[PDB]
């Protein structure tokens, strides 16, 4: 069902101290114990103390209890971001109850799917999330047994159940669950969904908290806004919500990532750390007006999901005024990271080193030979927070797995001479063009330079006799250039000839995956049918 790691692993992990014997719930109640009236957790009207926080999920734990959730259920958990997320899913730990994470841009699709593979006892969702009203949809959940029962924070009609009245049981003390119990279902981010359900443990997720929050210096003035959406892994555990809450810090919510409601917000309550994604990152750093702000307490800006090229990373410090991590991570487990103390040679042209000392990285070509020193190749990894297998999925994990358990990430990457790994992109994002080979990422770069450019992305397009021509989609900043211009413009930056766009085209925007990144299988698609 949920593939292990072989037991030579497991006591490796333990004899190395990685894998600790605390599950998510009794972490928690540990580092509120440490600060108990310190704010934890706060969004525009309330303010959680750690003991009040905790207090609030041991009342919920008790109340779900009630309602029929069991040690070893599963639910799928859909909530926008705030206070209820973070209380729904530590009460649900406390319980053993495995929550699916589900991003409030997933609907019915995704979340039918989710339900139904997981054999979802519950439903757990709000009044309204992401622009979107959920509650028909958990009506048809319902009518349809993908669930049990729909709980919903927030106003609804029967047969969907209130979330909020759960809240008033006697607090519950004990918690059901293991180290080593399965804690939650991440979601696969790859470009070909429904989303795979990822097993996360206690103790190897844990691993992953605690490691990552030494790395990125969280600690008790640690003020932590959600640029992205809590569910997701970044956001969650890298160091994330659950990272500033065991540093004993304070996580400030936010269900937007637009500059004008970030910035102030950031001034309001003295934020020091978040974490975006580069097309939002390129918002905070266009922000015109709204930097007006004072962003003074700004600390550390993490960003990842997707590759953060130098020209936009060179402008972090001088326009925010904090320092910039670069991070590629993935939900299935490997995480590395930029150093708080690195030279901007890595900073700025990145994207980090391993998190563990444990982490087995292996660059490999079509044919599985280790690539050579700087060679681009397919990452694959295995380690202690990185899963073996995806849930209930042995037909596609005999493919997603090599044979010695290295997880084939589907990303091309190079390794500089001091490990630190720089992405290339994914394996369908590649470029050959008349048997030319062009780095999407070398040409987006440059045009993101360019002072009417906002932001670029490159993609292949089919070609009778080239195989591919290059198509750059280009957001501009007013007043806009040309196709034309740009193109002269990458000459006079020394681009190679035949990495010049064939096409370029000026669009207001991108298509976006559920958390923000481009996604160029849209754009594929578009050219491809056109
Ligand atoms: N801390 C942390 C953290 C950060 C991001 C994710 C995340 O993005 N998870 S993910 O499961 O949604 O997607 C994974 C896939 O994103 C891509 N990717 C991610 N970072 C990338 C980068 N800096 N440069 C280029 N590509 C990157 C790869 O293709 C990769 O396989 C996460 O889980 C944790």
């Amino acid at each position: 069902d949920a593939p292990d790691w072989p037991a030579a692993f497991v006591r490796r992990y333990l004899d190395a101290g990685h894998w600790q014997d605390q599950s998510f719930a009794e972490a928690l109640a540990t580092s509120a114990a440490r600060h108990p009236r310190r704010i934890a957790l706060c969004d525009d009207d309330q303010r959680l103390s750690y003991a009040d926080l905790l207090q609030r999920c041991r009342r919920l734990a008790a109340g779900l209890r009630q309602a029929g959730l069991a040690h070893g259920d599963t639910v799928v958990l859909h909530l926008p971001n705030g206070i209820a997320f973070v209380e729904t899913c530590f009460a649900l730990f406390q319980l053993g109850v495995r929550p699916v994470l589900a991003l409030p841009a997933h609907r019915q699709h995704e979340i039918s799917g989710f339900c139904r593979f997981a054999e979802a006892k519950a439903y757990i969702g709000a009044e309204r999330i992401d622009g979107f009203d959920p509650r028909p949809m958990a009506r048809e959940l319902l009518a349809s047994g993908a669930c049990r029962m729909a709980l919903i924070h927030g106003e609804a009609e029967a047969p969907l159940q209130a979330l909020a009245p759960l809240y008033q049981a006697d607090a519950l003390e004990d918690c059901a669950a293991r180290a080593e119990d399965i804690a939650c279902f991440q979601l696969s981010g790859g470009t070909t969904g429904t989303p795979k359900l990822i097993p996360r443990r206690h103790r190897e997720y844990l691993y992953n908290v605690r490691a990552s929050a030494e790395v990125c210096g969280f600690d008790e003035h640690t003020v932590y806004l959600t640029g992205l959406p809590m569910a997701h892994n970044f956001t969650l555990c890298c160091p994330g919500v659950i990272g500033t809450l065991l540093a004993s810090g304070r996580v400030v919510v936010s269900q937007r990532a637009d500059p004008e409601h970030c910035f102030a917000l950031i001034a309001r309550e003295r934020v020091t750390h978040t974490a975006l994604v580069p097309p939002l990152a390129m918002l905070w750093l266009d922000a015109q007006e709204s930097r007006r702000a004072d962003l003074s307490s700004l600390r550390l800006l993490q960003v990842g999901g997707s590759r953060l090229g130098s020209s936009a990373a060179q402008r972090v410090e001088p326009v925010l005024g904090c320092q910039l991590q670069q991070v590629l991570g993935m939900a299935e487990g490997l995480i590395c990271y930029t150093r708080l103390d690195d030279p901007p040679e890595r900073v700025l042209h990145t994207q980090g080193r391993p998190l563990s000392p444990d982490d087995e990285v292996r660059v490999v070509d079509a044919e599985g030979r280790e690539v050579g020193p700087g060679e681009v190749g397919e990452l694959t990894v295995r380690g202690p927070y990185t899963i073996r297998g995806y849930y209930r999925l042995p037909e596609h994990n005999a493919k997603a797995f090599s044979a010695d358990g290295f997880y084939r990430t589907g990303d091309r990457v190079s390794r500089d001479k001091d490990g630190y790994l720089v992405v290339e992109g994914r394996d369908k994002d590649q470029i050959n063009r008349g048997g030319e080979k062009i780095a999407a990422e070398e040409v987006e770069n440059l045009l993101i330079a360019h002072p009417q450019v906002h932001d670029a992305t490159v993609v292949a397009m089919p070609d009778s006799l080239l195989g591919e021509r290059t198509c750059a989609f280009v957001i501009p900043r007013q007043p806009a250039p040309s196709a034309l211009k740009l193109k002269q413009y990458l000459h006079a930056c020394g681009l190679a000839a035949f990495k010049v766009p064939d096409r370029i085209e000026l669009v207001p925007a991108f298509p976006q995956t559920g958390i923000g990144k481009i996604s160029k299988k849209d754009l594929r698609e578009r050219l491809r049918r056109e």
